């Protein structure tokens, strides 16, 4: 409560003019999104679930004027809420949950049930935005009311009764959904039944394509590539290549080489990896730029992934930076691999032809 012990601070600050609108070409407010956070501290480590205080302060561009904060009380939740038990009443169509639980701390916000409505012969749509050049697409989610004690009379007649989803949202957008295929193969019609439900495990992202099983004459170094569009505003398909060649890295997250990273033999035991990045002119390898965290493995990627970052956050200046990897084997001290990335983020010059 009193702020003495700072988990993470934003890199860089902020200063600015009052919100005077004197006419329409002076904004009314300001967003600062570099005072954005992430969970992640000081060092990169990664900040338990819990109660928070995120504190914006500053100060009143007058001398001796003191500083001023502005404290937001603030949860961090990556749990899932529950999905416990069911009771479905066939003479009724009646869906009634359980207690609404959710796990950690932000709490179960919303009850929802939904079908999904079959719409030219497929579930979902896709909607394409001719004028910003961006496709998007969403499920034909279809939803049923939810009567006022929390239950949901199932409308059998649209969809049947195994293809409806459950979903719980948490503040905080975690969101768990099921569909009720943990059934019973030959009850309905009689007694209501209590119904079992899992989370589906349905996500909204997913992470890059590995498919690379390394050779040894491979560096180990691994980056990420992709094509980059001319047109359209959508994110291209980027996948994982080997280095080997060409250690520079441009850090934008556009999705070609944006990172350096580390993958070890698929059969080699790498115990206890560490990757540190020093600067060009720290020749004795002291002072480390950028570090990665506890329980780094030389077969996830993310774990050794350096984005040109240092560990505040901050995008490295462009320039020469060492890439040193620590490991040992069934025996140990058989470690210290170094690279050197450079970095490099501007994008190169057309020259006419003829
Ligand atoms: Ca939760």
């Amino acid at each position: 409560k009193e702020h003495k012990n700072p988990l993470w601070v934003s890199p860089e600050s902020f200063k600015g003019d009052k919100n005077f609108n004197s006419d329409i070409r002076f904004a009314k407010s300001t967003t600062l999104l570099g005072t954005a956070f992430s969970g992640k501290s000081l060092t990169g480590a990664e900040l338990p679930d819990g109660y928070y205080h995120y504190v914006v302060s500053y100060y009143p561009d007058v001398v001796g004027a003191k500083r001023q904060e502005m404290t937001f009380d603030m949860i961090l939740d990556r749990q899932k809420p529950v999905l416990s038990q069911a009771t479905f009443d066939p003479e009724t169509n009646r869906f009634k949950p359980e207690p609404l639980k959710d796990r950690g701390l932000a709490g179960v916000r919303k009850d929802s049930v939904f079908y999904l409505e079959r719409k030219d012969n497929k579930p979902y749509t896709v909607t394409i935005n001719d004028s910003y050049k961006y496709v998007s697409v969403e499920d034909n989610k279809t939803f049923v009311e939810r009567q006022a004690d929390g239950s949901f009379i199932l409308p059998l007649d649209k969809a049947k009764l195994g293809d409806f989803y459950y979903m719980v949202e948490d503040f905080a957008g975690n969101v768990a959904i099921a569909k009720l295929g943990d059934h019973l193969p030959q009850t309905l019609g009689k007694t209501p039944i209590k119904l079992k439900l899992t989370d589906g495990n349905y996500q909204t992202k997913e992470t890059l394509k590995d498919n690379l099983e390394m050779t040894q004459s491979d560096t180990g170094l691994v980056t990420n590539q992709a094509q980059l569009a001319v047109v359209h505003r959508n994110q291209p398909q980027s996948q994982l290549t080997k280095m080997n060649q060409d250690f520079f890295i441009s850090p934008n997250e556009d999705g070609n080489k944006d990172f350096v990273a580390f993958k070890g033999l698929e059969n080699n035991v790498y115990n206890d990896l560490t990757v540190n990045v020093y600067a060009k002119d720290d020749h004795q390898k002291q002072t480390p730029i950028w570090s990665s965290q506890a329980g780094a493995g030389a077969s996830a990627i993310e774990s050794t992934a350096w984005y040109g970052i240092t560990a505040r956050g901050s995008k490295v200046m462009p320039g020469d930076y060492q890439y040193v990897v620590t490991y040992r084997d069934e025996h140990g001290k058989e470690h210290q691999k170094q690279y050197t990335i450079s970095v490099n983020d501007k994008k190169p010059m057309i020259t006419q032809g003829r």
